[PDB]
């Protein structure tokens, strides 16, 4: 309807596609919603597993939005240094009534300047490069504070969006979507969190990540500088 | 010699079954992974959402693994003749036959169920014995070469159970690290059986209509099996 709850993802090439995925099934199960994704232009959109998305509007067509979600992935050390992804970002994030972010996207938040002195998760990965970008790192899978609400990392964002869901609505409401999802996870293993998985499973992961944590730790205070200037 | 994964990819699916294990397998080193419909290009999902099929039936290569997400689409498919002999055609001769949700109701009218254990979404269970499954009620299941994933999220469960089959344990708790997939649910209401009753009720109004049809749907799809 034309009173719709206006919903936007930002998608971008080499996105992890299930961090956008995943809470656009839990949202537009919910009454009452319109959800956009949001790059350049519409269009086709690449994620990192080669899964294709499709933008459903620029950022200059995009309406105001009651919820902005940024997900993570690859793509997101080109996006912490795109200046009119972080501005829309910004334009947005000023009237929204959720701030929101998936894994490495709230370090999209905060190369936008929106986590100065305010609480914020990301990907356990990655999780040292909130710090620079003025975040309280906080070691949950969905952290609040204000209006400011972010997952931890990928399929966190199933979490996180129903946490928003009864927000936006009320519990009861999100309890029917769980249900719906048939969200009774049973995880074959329990190698999750860097603090159950093997140690053997452990290492081979920081191991993986290394080279782009470097990277990403470069554009992360590259883009810290800005802020601070 | 990359392992061949395909998704049936079709119109009203239940974008998550997809696109879950999507990213689940496509984490595994020496993968290909299709999305497969009649003709390549795109496909909307029930949400709204819009994915791409990368290649029609005829060029999908011989698959490893063949996997059928549900959906509102689901319905269609179950009386779709080119679809469930195209399912047939790769079920005959891949390692793994698969299913998420109620992409099991589609296994159960190409004949694929007749006799073994399986799963589905539990608002639509009872479909599954009429279409010669031993119901199974059990978040991922596994007959033989058959694997049948519950409702919607369970995509996630079954796929990483996918992978340690494929590949090894260590590999399988690899990616779910990665994914950092240790669930923190901030309900109870996951299952009929835990959920609170009011919310029981609400889901199974809201899946009352389709569930009618269905239950048509599936007595068709039946007695074409039997005869």
């Amino acid at each position: 309807s034309h009173m719709a709850v206006q919903i936007g993802f930002l998608l971008f090439p080499e996105v992890q596609q299930l961090d956008l995925t995943g809470p656009h099934d839990v949202l537009a199960s919910l009454p009452d919603v319109q959800v956009h994704l949001i790059w350049k232009e519409p269009g086709p959109v690449v994620a990192s597993s080669g899964l294709v998305l499709q933008a459903t509007t620029s950022f200059a067509d995009c309406p105001p939005l009651d919820v902005i979600c940024i997900p993570g992935g690859t793509g997101v050390g080109a996006l912490m240094e795109d200046p009119q992804a972080l501005a829309f970002i910004r334009q947005q994030a000023a009237r929204a009534r959720y701030v929101t972010s998936v894994s490495t996207g709230s370090l999209v938040l905060g190369a936008a300047g929106l986590l100065q002195g305010k609480r914020a998760t990301t990907h356990w990965a990655y999780h040292e490069l909130l710090a620079p970008l003025g975040a309280i790192p906080v070691h949950e899978r969905v952290v609040r504070d204000g209006n400011l609400l972010t997952g931890g990392g990928i399929t966190a964002g199933i979490d996180f969006a129903l946490t928003l869901a009864a927000e936006l609505f009320d519990a009861a409401t999100a309890q029917r979507v769980q249900l719906q999802l048939e969200y009774a996870p049973a995880p074959p293993f329990n190698a999750g969190s860097p603090d159950t998985a093997p140690a053997s499973v452990v290492q081979q992961a920081r191991q993986r990540a290394a080279d782009s944590l470097h990277k990403r730790r470069e554009i992360t205070l590259r883009a810290a500088a800005r802020l601070a200037a």
